[PDB]
């Protein structure tokens, strides 16, 4: 106590960072954009070359989208399922490495320089079926762990609804849910176990094909693992009215007597539609998920916790307050903003799963109670570069301006990219830009901006594989409020991560200069 | 209630930024530096057209060093009082506008370039003398206001003193206070009724004339305020022992039974010297100090409110732990005694060096801002903490200090592995202006104060550096060119301005 001597080599008596305060980087690249022979990106050989190129970079997380069968346009948030994979992203070359296919059965590669969802489709799909079907029909090791796989209850508890919807959907000729016979579409008992014997082949190759995803998912994540990558997965906020999410638990979702929305998702008047965005799916009833302690949420985020190291909560604002339009409408303008569940659902996730590390997209109408809701369950949130030179210099998104606890990003998935939005980029914004950025020649924008988000306070800084390729307008993944014609970029077939070391070397540069490795 | 539709104004029911968040800059700048006729900078006219420079170019505070009487030096960091104002900053001008000085009495100027404190001794101070004893002759309203002064027992308790310490040391041909004779030395009360009465004179016009600063002072306060700008003061956190600090709080000092210390302060070998800062000073006896709830410390806070809005407190680690020529610092129970009997205090911690744990929890602890400086940012790795993209934001940034070269200065022997990791990091024009070059980089940080010596503003050399740590001689002497004015520097206004409102610190 005070006045007495301290002990020797206090000296030596340092402050030792936190380890979980470390300063990192990353890729924003969804697996669909991997180049490759079968009109798609999938989980094998081309994951693995991109984790090695990004552990060489000394970027240590990969950001992706949802990883949900997406709708027919290619999008990961308006899903068929909420937690069933994509089996689009199976490796056919892997099923060959697991004995389930021989080199003899692949098919003859195709050119597509970006996805078409059809053609992959039909290309991968019988090859995937005949794989799912040898599994089922065998009787050892890996038989073994899709038995495990089936009969864990985390499991269960979603991929039996999927399986089901998906048969009764491949026995009916019907739009969706809503127009079929009311035995199956209020899923009768004896329903389902006639639906069970008259598909229970589907069933098993449906199942089949969720634990093929699976493991072939876990082999990606544990291969970043071994490299220092953590993976960031992405939770949309809501799913498709057509899936087994709504279907099967019709009282969380705001329906009719007949099971028909009410109302449907989006956002009023914004900067990407002055009509607002007219997303179109169901929406949550809140009140009726506090009755059952929000579990469909719950198990979300548990099966979010066995994919990803961390995930995104999409459209975070939505938990707080959400817009809902009538169903009836054709634009997002007419509508109400609704009071969201609030901290009471974080509160349940923490009891059901314990720890978790989310991200709050926070992009939109920011209103207090978003911001409190995010400071109350300690969220990061986010910074948009492209977002920063509008108004003053009190933007949000001005470096200046950020927080530790955030995650910068160039742009997202939702924005063009650098050149891209540089090239259509209003004069009063862009000569605000050349004062705060760095600046040497305007082929090179991307790095200036790349540079700036990872100069940042903020602990995350994230690039989309597009502007470290230093690509134009037609590599944007998506424009908001557009139906058509999203979600297909794929990483140029002449691209090899083998041909990028120009890149990684001055990416890894920008790292040690900003204290990111 | 969850599900219901919520009011029609949700869509601006918008985060308001927290005031107390406000991001800001200011100017480092000592009144000494000011130009004029009389030797010295001063608190006449140069402060007031400095506040008002100040203002235009959008900055909202002014940082000083200690206003202490300086050593012979010219040191504000051992002083010869811990709460007394050096008097030669003294207005004469000012005092003439008061009727104690005629015009016709001020003398003829002479070019200083720089202050030399024998110089404006000679000049000022049979001037401030002769203010002084017209004041405490006359009657009538000026007369009025220093009776209350001296009568306001917050300027009593440390200023009385003060004033029959520095009598005692004018009656007395003795090295300090050490060699006293007993009952003087040990303060027997007829020895200091016997000084009253044999240095009447002396001890009233030593009040009179810190009246005339405290006046002087506080109209340059009041100004800044009614300018938007806040003034940052600065103190040591220790005293000199020839002080009356010293003397008349005897069981508050690690001294023996003969007043001697056995004790002094400093630090290890550091960047400025390979044999560490032998600074010398007396210790606190830090025990005996909480036995009166730290009343010593709780006066100095006090007095450091009533001159300024904000205080830095030069070497705050020492109040962790304390290097004796380590031992345990008071630690919070000092703040909370102060918090106690003095209530909201804005204080900065001077951070600086090889800190250890105990010294980061307790700024920590009593929410005060740290430092970085982007001088010290360029030597080891990414991890060192006076980079941009590791500053904090309750923290204050600086270009550099007064104990650092100017930007030029420091640019000009910089290390070659240290200058290409600048250039990196910065944006460079043209080397000319590489002080530029710094000062934004502070304005665009997080940190939520940015300071600049004046220097730097001015573009200047190693020749205006003020202080070189561990020198004994040539310091604390820079004045501003006598051909800059503060009428002619409107470029630079604007150039700053530019950047503040660029960085939101507007
Ligand atoms: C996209 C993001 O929008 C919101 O934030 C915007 C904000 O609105 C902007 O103003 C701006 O804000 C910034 C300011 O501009 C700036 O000044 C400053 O202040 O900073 C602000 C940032 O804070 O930028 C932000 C951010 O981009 C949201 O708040 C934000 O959360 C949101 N991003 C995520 C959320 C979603 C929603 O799940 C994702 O949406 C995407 O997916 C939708 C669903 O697929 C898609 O909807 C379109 O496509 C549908 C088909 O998939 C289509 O559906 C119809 O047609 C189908 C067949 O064709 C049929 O099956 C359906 O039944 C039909 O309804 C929809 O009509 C169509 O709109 C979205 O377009 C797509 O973006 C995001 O990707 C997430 O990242
Ligand atoms: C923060 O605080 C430090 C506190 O020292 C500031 O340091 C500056 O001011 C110091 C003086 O107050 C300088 O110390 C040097 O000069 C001292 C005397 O001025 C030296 O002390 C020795 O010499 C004096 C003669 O005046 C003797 O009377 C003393 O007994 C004897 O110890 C001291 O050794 C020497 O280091 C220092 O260089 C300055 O940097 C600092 O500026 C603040 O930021
Ligand atoms: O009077 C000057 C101050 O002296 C003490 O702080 C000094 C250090 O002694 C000195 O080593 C130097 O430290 C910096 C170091 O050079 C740099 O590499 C490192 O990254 O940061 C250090 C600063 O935190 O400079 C400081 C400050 O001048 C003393 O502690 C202080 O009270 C005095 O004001």
């Amino acid at each position: 106590s005070v006045g007495e001597d301290f002990p020797s080599e206090y000296e030596q008596w340092l402050p030792v960072p936190d380890p979980e305060s470390r300063r990192r980087a990353g890729v924003l690249l969804h697996p669909t954009s991997f180049r490759g022979p079968h009109g798609i990106g999938d989980l094998g050989e081309e994951a693995f070359r991109f984790i090695d190129w990004l552990h060489s970079t000394g970027c240590s997380v990969w950001q992706v989208l949802p990883l949900v069968p997406p709708d027919e346009g290619g999008s990961p948030y308006a899903g068929q399922d909420a937690n069933c994979g994509n089996t689009l992203l199976i490796s056919l070359d892997e099923l060959v490495k697991d004995g389930l296919l021989i080199k003899d059965e692949l098919p003859q590669p195709i050119d597509a320089d970006s996805v078409n969802y059809q053609t992959a489709n039909k290309l991968k799909s019988p090859l995937i079926t005949k794989a799912a079907k040898r599994l089922i029909d065998g009787n050892g090791e890996l038989k073994s762990k899709l038995l495990d796989f089936r009969n864990d209850p985390s499991i269960s508890c979603w991929l039996e609804d999927a399986a089901y919807f998906a048969a009764i959907d491949n026995t009916l000729n019907a739009y969706s849910w809503f127009e079929w016979p009311e035995p199956l579409k209020n899923r009768h008992l004896s329903a389902l176990e006639a639906i069970y014997e008259s598909q229970k082949e589907f069933i098993d190759l449906f199942i089949a094909k969720q634990f093929l995803f699976q493991r072939q998912w876990q082999k990606v994540r544990e291969y970043a693992r071994r490299q220092g990558v953590d993976i960031m997965g992405d939770m949309p906020i809501y799913v498709g009215y057509h899936s087994a999410d709504v279907w099967a638990n019709k009282k969380h979702f705001l329906l009719n007597k007949k099971g028909f929305p009410l109302l449907v998702s989006g956002v009023p008047p914004d900067l990407f539609s002055e009509t607002g965005q007219l997303w179109g799916s169901p929406l949550y009833d809140w009140k009726a998920m506090e009755s059952d302690q929000y579990s469909w949420w719950v198990n979300r985020i548990r099966r979010a916790q066995d994919l990803y190291d961390e995930c995104r909560i999409d459209h975070f604002r939505g938990f707080a307050g959400f817009w809902a339009v009538p169903s009836e409408a054709k634009v997002a303008m007419v509508g109400r903003w609704k009071v969201g569940p609030g901290k009471s659902l974080f509160d349940a996730i923490s009891k059901g799963v314990g720890k978790i590390k989310i991200i709050a997209e926070d992009l939109g109408v920011i209103t207090k109670d978003v911001v409190e809701l995010r400071k109350s369950i300690g969220a990061p949130g986010m910074a948009v570069l492209q977002f920063a030179f509008g108004g003053g210099a009190d933007n949000p998104h001005l470096p200046h301006n950020h927080e530790v606890n955030q995650v910068v990003y160039s742009g997202t998935h939702d924005n063009d990219t650098i050149r891209g939005w540089w090239d259509t980029l209003d004069q009063e914004e862009k000569s605000k830009a050349m004062k705060y950025l760095s600046i040497a020649g305007e082929d090179d924008i991307s790095w200036s901006v790349i540079q700036a988000a990872f100069s940042s306070t903020a602990q995350t800084a994230i690039i989309p594989m597009q502007d470290i390729l230093g690509l134009g307008s037609s590599a944007r993944m998506n424009t908001p409020a557009t139906e058509v014609g999203n979600w297909g970029w794929r990483i140029p077939s002449s691209t090899s991560f083998d041909n990028l070391e120009t890149e990684s070397d001055r990416l890894r540069d920008l790292l040690s200069l900003y204290g990111r490795l």
